[PDB]
């Protein structure tokens, strides 16, 4: 059978069984539909249509389903006409890092907006995990970045670009022993019972190092993976929090009390990092600047070049990255 | 747009995109093909295919919802004809089922027999598979019915109605082991050669679950696709088999011994099934019902009705079906 | 053989057969591991591990098995000290939780704040990740419990008590066709990009079952692990996001509207659960009957007895669990 | 703690608390035993047996949880020196063979029993299929070789080695219009309704080739994939069956009349082909000849140096190959 039968055979119903009018809607002449219909319960060996005389009379049982059907036929190959075009499909690459929550959220929501309006057809994966999980992500060969924001020990085999750094803060409810003080001090935190971040204390840490140093050893009750957890949980009592000061602005959080603790713990540096075997396609060094503006193609290009990343380190030495 | 033409991209996928056998099956050449695939692609505005010279190397994006689209076309086109075969002369036509070798030689006998005697102007062609040959023989046109035993997940798109639930036995040759000890742990089963079919272990079967619940892997020697080949295999030394409790006969199976396998592994659950856009015959009705008695002409346009195979679960919630 | 041995060897695949890795994380020497590891070998007359030069590049089928023995062997000696603890001071210790963002975010909050309450001097560490990191934590020792909310098949090895179903919503911006228009088909959210978890579509989860059933392939622009990242990214043009229905609020979620997809995509269920070998003490009890309210003691303890997580489902087969 | 100390408390409780016999059955001192008791009730800072004076009196209720436990680690370690060697295993190799049933069933369960012998640990496996579908795995990757029985057209970019030759029976029911009668024809078999292969009719078959040349049509009633299928179905009334001549024999088949169709139909020749890419393995070399006992290496070898099969039909032009 062919389209064109089906076509004909449904409008002549459209048309009341008039053929004569089915030809005038469908530019065609009455032989030609006569024919083609013919043509049809022929092959399919039954009648349609009822006829009296020339006329037609009624749509037969059989010819009932069959018109149904084609109905059905006629609308499918509209929507083969419809089916959207290669240029809907994000097929044109897949980009997978692995970061942190607080990266993801008041970091990097800035430069996903970028990086998605630039590249509409790159699909964009963000894992997230404890420094030893986002480490290991990448020479696993399952993510193409990985954004070191501490411990950038265990991220040993890959270049690693720093992009800032970072300092922690000290949060409490307002109504707490340190809500309404200036400045607060290491052995005096420690008196504290303490909620951070489950990575926190390692061995080789800098808030474990701070405690060491000082021969204290703090009372941990509570820790998180991700820094918003932390913060809900200090929707409490006695418990201090230390996070990224990042993690905490007045705006967001009216209900906590963010607070220095710069000079009670050593500062850290968020590098990125990726395999050395891997092609950076374009979207790649977009990321890369898109996150810090300073990691332009050709400082990654002089970057990577190298043989070490203490010549990176070497490399910015004397420049003041960001804060 | 062609019939002609989707019909020729539908076999085109059939044909593991090549052109050349795609020809030779629809006694036509491949220019004939290619100038109406193009035809097809320039006038949707959309490449269907990605090439690299004048080779086919994968089906696009967006040449796979046209592709979908032009299967359910030609089904619709069947459905004409079956629906002025069934007025012309109800008692006379073809179903083809695809099924499993245990099915085919164990549950249908019977089944084939009354429906032959009822119908003796209806040809009935019985393919045997796997349950990925099972739903690819639905897919491309060449079976109306699948009854599927395990791995339902590769029927998720057909209408599948629930006939019995079925567990497997482990099997050896009289000397072995396990033979004259009481009952088999999966710990005990783990460490022997392990005989079963090629989609016994897939990473989400009963096989796999109960392994991996045990946090054991499988030593496996052979496998194939028919329970009967596994069971002529076990005629040796160590090998232990695992397959359905029902190919396997306490009177015709005499040199093999069947132990208890229901507290390793799970039951499964065989169903019959077809694409929604297949017309529905009245031979058809009385098949089904023959195979699977609970399944009167109501049961199953009431089953259709509905939105899923999960929905139809519910429907059977408070029954028990039969266990084989 | 001695138990350093043991800890050594699980080290080492703990870190992806990275021996100087291992090293560094175990406060010793590559050479202080690997003379172990290869008298171990010696002892036994197995070589656990493949080696190319001076390099690990694969656990052996044997290697396998001793490995996971051993895992077995170090929770027990663990669960000694355990037992310990429980006596000397019961309300006195840690517990470890691993889940995902959303749990942690809005169902533990309260039951949280509850149990620190009554154990003041009970740690409570709570790791968020996906479904395979949630199962990682329980095996390489790190958690205690799995809150686990799909992809159950990654757990069949521990004990799962069920806590309740949840469904998923759509989600977009206010602008979105897809707002002002009533029910979504599966059809119609086909044709828009998708945001949704990176364990979203894994080729077995409740959204693959619901796009192979219509035939459809999804277009994914973005994913994360974590339900609130995938919120922040809806604040844009065309995206659907598709999430828990739990991860929005209609009062703190202001700039998204919340579709129902309750007919499209099957319900989830969310499990807490264990390893056999891990010591339940009192707070334990607590933590899980405070999460999950049916989880009484006896009902545990019921629980554990039995042989499958499919036989502890049997147990809640005459209740209805809640809906969130 | 160490494996040791757990073995002493198990084995004084074994010894009823009698901490001397406790050192005769383990070949050690008294304090040898004591040391590491109080060592281990040190580091646990838990009392696992109460004592009197010098003398153990009894198991503390948190004694008798840690001693079951530690009979459950001991036992662990034994299973661990049980588990069983790397020769246990079938991982020197894999083998995937696509063919048909009656050649898995009355052909290769001669050559397996060969195989298994030699290679103990090369895993076997046969997966079954039309002809169309035996040649799809090879070419796609799925399998190594293939068995073609006929349709030999599919296995087009494939080495085609011959077997031998196969020639068509026809079955029927003992009380049947051919049980009695000594040979058959093609018009009078055309006169019943035939039972055959789901492929046997395709337009280019040999079924149908003598059916074309006679201007005659077959009336077929049950086709199957399977012979076995074939002859269970004609456990009834009129049908007619046509398989390979191996797939009956009156031994296993007493129920049936095997009955010769040799001067009704064409002859066929199964092959076996596999890709030119693929390294012959010595267990691919041994199937090979252990199925056809003329494949030996150097005529496989002599086989696929050639560049065409029909340089390989050549080559066997004058061999009269097994029937
Ligand atoms: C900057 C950042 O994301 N810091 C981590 C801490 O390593 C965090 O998740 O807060
Ligand atoms: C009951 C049944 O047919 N089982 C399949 C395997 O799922 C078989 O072929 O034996
Ligand atoms: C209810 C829930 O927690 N769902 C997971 C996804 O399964 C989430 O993180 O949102
Ligand atoms: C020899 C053989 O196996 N022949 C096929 C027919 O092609 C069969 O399955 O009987």
């Amino acid at each position: 059978m062919k389209l064109q039968q089906l076509r004909y055979i449904v409008e002549v119903v459209n048309h009341n069984l008039n053929v004569s009018s089915t030809a005038e809607g469908l530019y065609t002449s009455q032989p030609g539909i006569s024919k083609q219909v013919r043509m049809l319960e022929d092959e399919l060996g039954i009648q349609i249509f009822a006829r009296s005389g020339k006329h037609l009379t009624q749509v037969t049982p059989a010819g009932q389903e069959i018109i149904r059907i084609a109905r059905e036929v006629l609308s499918k190959v509209d929507a083969i006409k419809s089916v959207a075009g290669e240029h809907t499909w994000p097929d044109k690459g897949s980009l997978y890092v692995a970061t942190t929550h607080t990266q993801a959220r008041y970091a990097l929501p800035g430069v996903i907006k970028g990086f998605i309006e630039r590249y509409p057809r790159v699909s964009l994966h963000m894992h997230q995990g404890s420094p030893t999980q986002i480490a290991e992500a990448v020479s696993k060969g399952n993510a193409d970045f990985a954004i070191a924001t501490e411990a950038l020990h265990l991220y040993d085999d890959l270049v690693m670009l720093p992009c800032y750094h970072w300092n922690r803060s000290i949060v409490v409810t307002p109504e707490h022993p340190l809500a309404t003080k200036g400045s607060v001090s290491i052995e005096e935190l420690a008196q504290y019972p303490l909620v951070t971040y489950t990575f926190g204390f390692t061995g080789r840490s800098e808030l474990d190092t701070a405690f060491n140093r000082a021969g204290l050893t703090p009372r941990i009750v509570f820790t998180a993976t991700d820094a918003d957890v932390i913060k809900t949980y200090v929707r409490l009592g006695l418990g201090v929090g230390v996070i990224a000061s990042m993690a905490v602005d007045p705006v967001s959080d009216p209900d906590l009390v963010k607070l220095d603790a710069n000079g009670i713990f050593s500062h850290s540096t968020t590098k990125i990092g990726f395999r050395r075997s891997t092609f950076l396609r374009s979207y790649m060094y977009d990321f890369i600047q898109r996150f810090a503006p300073h990691l332009t193609r050709d400082v990654v290009d002089t970057a990577v070049a190298l043989r070490s990343n203490e010549d990176i380190e070497a490399m910015f030495k004397d420049i003041k990255l960001p804060e």
